[PDB]
């Protein structure tokens, strides 16, 4: 009631003014995540398509992390990293008004393709350069998954879903928050040690092994246990070794390490021969649903 009405309060003092139901029609929903929907709509005036992200502040388990979008969409504006044009307050509702990415997510790809070392290498190239960008900013995304990949229809690869960020600093060199997708959590942060970029080392590591086998490890185990799992155990290992070359399974093993210290860094990383192997966006491109 009352914490909900000064909260709706805060947020309209740092969004842009007025209501883009003004200038879009033809709202269509096209997906959801932790944090609220997604809906594509149309620009009247032009014809061209943006997403809207629709977040309730009534349905956040942290609902001041929502600050987390205007910060990004303010400061950390990137090639590899979705467009956010316009932020409001529509009602109960925070609204960010953003890039579409009309190739959509790389989970969709992942779970109904095989991905050849070409395709692996230029995902993981494009996650790197953005990681790597943030990472030197002190901005940590804190859930890399395939869900929070999104594509071009010409195969351009963008993070997306910073609603889970944090940012380091030599006054706050490390953060203790439990976030993230259970099976994507770095080690070091489901035992609640203080932690920083490394985490995002080890879950784009985990979305590797979704790109190889499908799914992340321990997927068939409920969250909780899952976590103890990964928390507990040796690095998790590919379903099948003999389905990656000696080159990616070198790269996997400088990003699943369990010491953060010893885990490669984004700037090492971009600097990994399996990323020669890189194609470039197109090789993306029959991949998605559209062309399969």
């Amino acid at each position: 009631r009352v914490s909900h009405e000064q909260f709706r309060a805060a947020l309209q003092l740092v969004v842009d003014p007025g209501d883009p139901r003004s200038y879009l029609d033809n709202f269509i929903k096209i997906g959801e995540g932790s944090t609220g929907i997604v809906c594509i709509a149309t620009v009247r005036s032009s014809g061209k398509l943006v997403a809207v992200k629709k977040m309730d502040l009534r349905k956040q388990q942290r609902r001041e992390l929502l600050f987390n979008e205007v910060v990004i969409m303010r400061d950390y504006q990137h090639e590899n990293v979705v467009e956010m044009y316009n932020s409001y307050l529509v009602g109960d509702e925070l609204w960010v008004v953003m890039e579409f990415l009309e190739g959509g997510a790389l989970t969709d790809i992942v779970t109904h393709t095989r991905m050849n070392e070409e395709q692996i290498a230029a995902v993981c190239l494009a996650v790197l350069q953005a990681l790597s960008v943030l990472h030197a900013q002190g901005v940590i995304h804190r859930d890399i998954k395939s869900d929070s990949i999104l594509l071009t229809h010409d195969g351009r690869v963008k993070l997306s879903d910073f609603g889970f960020c944090a940012q380091v600093s030599k006054e706050v060199p490390r953060r203790k928050s439990l976030v993230g997708t259970p099976y994507w959590m770095a080690p070091e942060l489901i035992s609640r040690l203080p932690y920083g970029p490394e985490v995002d080392i080890w879950s784009l590591g985990i979305m590797v092994i979704e790109m190889v086998d499908g799914e992340p490890p321990y997927f068939n185990e409920p969250p909780l246990k899952a976590m103890k799992m990964i928390r507990d155990n040796l690095p998790p290992r590919l379903k099948n070794l003999h389905k990656v070359s000696p080159s990616l399974k070198g790269f996997l093993d400088r990003l699943l390490v369990r010491d953060p210290a010893q885990r490669a860094t984004a700037a090492e990383l971009l600097k990994h021969p399996f990323l020669a192997k890189a194609g470039p966006p197109a090789s993306i491109v029959p991949l998605m649903r559209q062309n399969r």
